[PDB]
């Protein structure tokens, strides 16, 4: 009654200009990695999920401007 909460974060990935991004969810942590390539450049950024989030329901999208949005349904 009557709320559908979401966890959501966004990353400006334009400057890094990844050749590939990976979004991995495990042990209540979301790990985002980018690789660009020498010189090869690599970054890793981690987020702690709120308690109760189902790892299979974490999704992401990359906008043409180079912003990566990652999100997931909140348990309750």
């Amino acid at each position: 009654s009557h709320t559908a909460d979401r966890w959501r974060v966004s990353l400006d990935v334009n400057h890094f200009a990844p050749d590939e991004l990976t979004v991995k969810t495990k042990d209540g942590v979301v790990e985002i990695t980018g690789k660009h390539a020498y010189i090869s450049r690599c970054f890793t950024r981690k987020y702690t999920l709120p308690p109760g989030v189902d790892p299979t329901q974490v999704s992401s999208s990359l906008s043409p401007e180079g912003t990566l949005t990652v999100e997931a349904p909140m348990p309750k």
